[PDB]
């Protein structure tokens, strides 16, 4: 064994135990060492090396490596993988940022390929931070095999399931309306438009719609919108309100019977009224003809009409509303847009073609007055969405898109997630299953220039598909050469055309690229490049036994990696999902860059370690629990956990190698109740630790790991130190030793997985090996003693008591008392066990066990003048309460009930009594749930001299120490100091010989280049010197 420094900081210790892991290649090793075990396999979100790693992948590579450290442990072998997710919006937008360029016209003008390539400039920038971040973290995985998203391989099994998908036909071109900015051209989150209200002021019209063969009848309908009205497909009407004929002088409307008084302008009368139903079918005249619609132009029926608002009759546009475009569809009606990307009218409106939609309101109303079609017009004062980013107003807008119809499998979805175990429970039917349960269609394409192509050509003559699974499917349909070589990126692939299967004609791909969402859902198949190789590697590593990532996720990973498994194997590609809480400051604030509240996990790791940051990131909390972060939270770890232990190895290694103690020989054994009590404390940690652990459990199984390290030091250390400092090696010296080491190396072993530098530390240094090589340890049944568990902690009470006691009075513990004294009930406890422990720890000359009070208090009894309601004699209860008292009192007390006799009766008293034990004099009481004691603070001069006598051997230890002297050399002492402090020592001096290491110990008037140091708050001057 090495020697300890206890006080070699964190980050000396933890790059000497990286050197040790590089130096026997422990990672690896821990790996083929499992060859033939069964397989456990996880798999990680990929991150992004454009950005620092932070302390949500500090949490989440924590849990991850936790988890695989343990597995591997208890009999798996756990391959590890990472990846980097590297195409993805936000860095075409930093590369647009940098270059100071957007929009189509400029990215060609700068040309597409050098776009490309700055693109893949800046997604590893930040590489050689992750690296140092990974392995200071101790999280293992090889980082020179990564997957990484831009890679052709991986780019190609990601078409391989895409062309997949497409073979079933659940890959199709559509529309979806959306809040829409037309000036920056793009869709703005429910956030972002709740960002960007204002108050405006336009029109609201009612429109006519003329019945066909019908004299001078009309649908009326009321819209906020007239710009939609070129593009009517439809009238919707409720199939179950109450419609009315209403006429007006030489007309007929029909509007809803409920709104017809608000409706229509001055008075009509009621031809006729007709259910919703009842119109259903009912030919019209739109208000502009140039639009084709080839299907429409009727009323329908739809559930969502109301008889709150418009005329009961609504105009249906089905590219500029969600509720339009659904029911448009739903009865087979033509879909139909007349804007531009840019909310323009097309050349479908010729009089308004090219100008921005919003703008025509006023040209169209004027339109439809002068053709008789507005029945009225008001002002309207409401609040309008606004882009906050250049505040254009936005506009409900389909644009066309590529979908993967993923509702054709929403039962499959809903059949995998239940085979998922959700952490916590409530997710899987609550934020997962709900969002499952009101799936869409999954938008896949995005028009941008960085990402995976989307691999669908289209002839140009008869619109045929063809989506190319590989590259050589994609060179074997090609009309002209393509090389082996070719990059399966923008704008590589969109200079490669196909020869049509149907007619021989020119295809040419789809100019968009696919959601990031499904290149990272994707990496089950595309991490190995399945299925072009790695078959058997594949399939042992899917599906994951479990994945590790935040709960934000729910609409993210953890649903693009249920999705493209579902579409692709029909199969669930993860068992469990352990769901994690995004970090907070100490304030309870989510960290984030805007905020600047985030700290970071390398500054945490180089002040406290990776060590005492992993625990933090484990302990007192769920990962699903948001945890409010600060340094102070890593400290307490580092203290309480890593500090705690640190310190009782280092005192073992001391001490073991001072007395020569060494595991391999036999010695003579007797262990005493503190052996059995650790050992039996230590067993049933292992026990409920791997409880915890095979559950998931990290929380609960730290929480009973530090109960155990505390009860280590404080206790079972504490108590035993004197059995390390004897002289020889008599058989409860070698107990200790025995025990000790028993306990640090299973110890190490349960740590392993949590604090994995120090737990090496411990177990390499003890061993020889490294132990993470190790199998996690089994409970010991024959060490459980549960008896001795609940003694000691009754002990443990009783100490906290008196400890308790003497604190009240600021009576240190070095100042002997004369006596602590225990009253219990119950012959529980073989208190005479434990007394030398309890004298020991409380420094108390004489440990009493009582059954009675007599000696130590005395009773005062009043009467409860609250109980004692219905006694009207409070002039004899208080003459009857008022030696003789003495033994009236204590026969009340135990007795439980109390006889006295007033002027002339007597009555019988029981819980109408108030009882005060009175300490007698020189005494101090405390108790709690069974137990009282009592502590005899009266000091005496021989007590007081003999805490002197203490204070002056602790002075000594200390002063050794601050001279690093080693603890069994023997000194020549000089030592100056008051007339107190020279007659405690004098009167001590065989407590002095016995308790410190002594050539010699001379009381001296003056000292010569002495030191002056504190014994309490004497000042006494020390020297140590040599002398022949
Ligand atoms: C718990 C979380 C954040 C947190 O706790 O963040 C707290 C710290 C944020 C502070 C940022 C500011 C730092 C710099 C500054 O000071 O300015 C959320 C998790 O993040 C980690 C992982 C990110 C992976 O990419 C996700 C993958 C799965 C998907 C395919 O994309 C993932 O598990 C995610 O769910
Ligand atoms: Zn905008
Ligand atoms: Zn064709």
């Amino acid at each position: 064994m090495k020697e300890v420094n206890v006080r070699e900081s964190s980050q000396e210790r933890e790059q000497r135990i990286q050197q040790q892991w590089q130096k026997g290649n422990v990672f690896q090793q821990s790996v083929q060492n499992r060859e033939g075990y069964p397989s456990f396999v996880f798999y990680e979100g990929p991150p992004t090396a454009n950005g620092l790693p932070h302390v949500g992948h500090a949490l989440g590579r924590t849990i991850k490596d936790v988890v695989a450290r343990y597995k591997t442990m208890t009999g798996h072998q756990v391959i590890r993988k990472a990846g980097w997710d590297t195409h993805g919006l936000p860095v075409e937008l930093g590369v647009e940022k940098q270059l100071g360029i957007s929009g189509k016209h400029d990215i060609e003008k700068y040309g597409v390929e050098a776009f490309i390539n700055k693109c893949k400039e800046s997604v590893f920038v930040y590489e050689k931070q992750w690296r140092t971040f990974t392995e200071q973290l101790g999280y293992w995985v090889d980082m020179e095999d990564p997957y990484i998203t831009l890679e052709n391989s991986y780019i190609e099994s990601v078409w391989n399931v895409l062309g997949t998908i497409h073979d079933k036909g659940l890959l199709y071109k559509g529309h979806r309306v959306s809040p829409y900015c037309p000036s920056c051209q793009t869709s703005l989150s429910s956030h972002e438009v709740a960002q960007g209200y204002k108050d405006v002021k336009d029109l609201t019209v009612t429109v006519k719609f003329k019945v066909k063969n019908r004299d001078n009848e009309y649908f009326l309908g009321w819209t906020t919108t007239p710009w939609t009205l070129p593009s009517n497909v439809a009238l919707a009407v409720h199939e179950e309100m109450s419609y009315v004929r209403a006429e007006q002088g030489d007309s007929v409307y029909i509007v809803a019977e409920a709104l017809a008084d608000k409706v229509l302008k001055g008075e009509y009368s009621v031809l006729s009224h007709h259910k919703g139903n009842e119109l259903k079918g009912m030919s019209y005249e739109p208000p502009f003809n140039f639009v084709k619609v080839e299907k429409g132009h009727e009323v329908v029926t739809a559930d969502y009409v109301t008889d709150q608002s418009g005329t009961g009759v609504v105009h249906l546009a089905p590219a500029y509303g969600e509720d339009d475009y659904r029911v448009v569809k739903e009865n087979g009606f033509s879909f139909v847009n007349v804007v531009d990307e840019k909310g323009q009218y097309t050349s479908e409106v010729p009089p308004f073609q090219g100008r921005f939609v919003k703008d025509c309101d006023v040209d169209i109303v004027r339109y439809l007055a002068n053709q008789d079609v507005l029945y009225h017009k008001e002002k309207h004062e409401h609040s309008y969405p606004f882009c906050w980013r250049c505040d254009s107003p936005l506009l409900y807008y389909a644009n066309e898109s590529w979908f993967i119809q993923t509702t054709a499998l929403k039962e499959q979805f809903l059949k995998n997630n239940e085979s998922v175990k959700w952490y916590p429970d409530h997710i899987k039917h609550g934020r997962f299953g709900k969002f499952l349960e009101n799936m869409v269609d999954w938008n896949i394409s995005r028009k941008r220039y960085w990402g995976t192509p989307l691999n669908v050509w289209e002839c140009e003559g008869c619109q045929h598909q063809v989506a190319p699974k590989s590259i050589k499917e994609l060179q074997k349909h090609a009309s002209h050469y393509v090389d082996d070589s070719i990059e399966l990126h923008k704008p590589y692939v969109d200079d490669v055309q196909l020869t049509c299967p149907v007619c021989s004609g020119e295809m040419k791909r789809t100019p968009e690229v696919i959601d990031v969402w499904f290149d990272s859902g994707s990496m089950p198949f595309a991490q190995y490049h399945y299925p072009f190789e790695n078959s058997e590697l594949f399939q042992k590593q899917f599906p994951a036994d479990v994945i590790a990532e935040g709960i934000d996720q729910t609409r993210g990973w953890f649903y693009s990696l249920m999705a493209v498994s579902t579409l692709f194997t029909g199969k669930a590609p993860y068992k469990r999902v352990l769901s994690l809480g995004h970090v907070l400051d100490e304030n309870g604030q989510k960290m984030s860059k805007s905020k600047g509240n985030a700290l970071d996990p390398v500054d945490l790791i180089h002040t406290f370690g990776a060590d005492a940051l992993r625990w933090a990131l484990l302990a007192d909390s769920a990962p699903w629990n948001p945890k409010k972060f600060s340094e102070r939270v890593v400290q307490e770890a580092k203290s309480k956990v890593i500090d705690t232990l640190v310190n009782v190895y280092g005192f073992y290694v001391l001490y073991a190698k001072l007395d020569g103690y060494d595991p391999e020989q036999t010695y003579e054994l007797k262990k005493t109740k503190l052996d059995e009590w650790i050992l039996s404390r230590l067993h049933s940690t292992v026990k409920r630790a791997t409880v915890h652990l095979e559950d998931y459990g990290f929380t609960s199984a730290a929480r009973e790991i530090a109960v155990f390290i505390e009860e280590l030091s404080n206790w079972y250390v504490r108590r035993s130190r004197d059995r390390f400092w004897s002289e020889g090696m008599d058989g409860e010296k070698a107990a200790a030793y025995d025990t000790l080491h028993e306990v640090l190396v299973t110890l190490s072993q349960l740590l392993a997985p949590f604090t994995p530098f120090v737990a090496d530390d411990v177990h390499e240094n003890l061993t020889g090996k490294s132990v993470h090589l190790a199998d996690y340890p089994a409970c010991d049944q024959t060490k459980v003693n549960e008896k001795l568990e609940k003694e000691m902690a009754a002990v443990l009470q009783v100490v906290e008591l008196g400890r308790s006691i003497r604190n009240t009075h600021s009576l240190k513990v070095k100042q002997p008392l004369q006596s602590l004294s225990l009253v219990v009930t119950e012959e529980d406890v073989e208190w005479k066990a434990y007394r030398d422990v309890i004298k020991d720890e409380l420094n108390v000359k004489n440990f009493n066990v009582e059954q009675d009070d007599d000696k130590v208090l005395s009773y005062v009894l009043k009467l409860d003048f609250k109980q004692a309601g219905p006694k009207f004699g409070k002039q004899v209860n208080e003459v009857n309460q008022a030696s003789e008292e003495k033994g009236k009192e204590f026969v009340e007390q135990g007795k439980l009930s109390v006889t006295l006799a007033s002027g002339e009766n007597l009555t019988l008293e029981t819980e109408d009594v108030l009882v005060e034990k009175v300490p007698k004099e020189g005494f101090a009481v405390a108790s709690n749930g069974m137990y009282t004691a009592v502590l005899d603070t009266a000091l005496t001069e021989e007590l007081v001299q003999e805490g002197v006598a203490r204070e002056v051997i602790r002075a000594v230890q200390d002063y050794r120490k601050k001279l690093d002297l080693p603890v069994n050399s023997r000194i020549n002492l000089e030592l100056s100091g008051d007339e107190e402090v020279q007659k405690a020592v004098a009167k001590f001096e065989t407590l002095l010989q016995e308790n410190l290491l002594l050539h010699s110990l001379s009381v001296k008037e003056t000292i010569k280049n002495g030191e002056t140091v504190k014994v309490g708050t004497k000042q006494v001057v020390l020297r140590v010197l040599n002398q022949s």
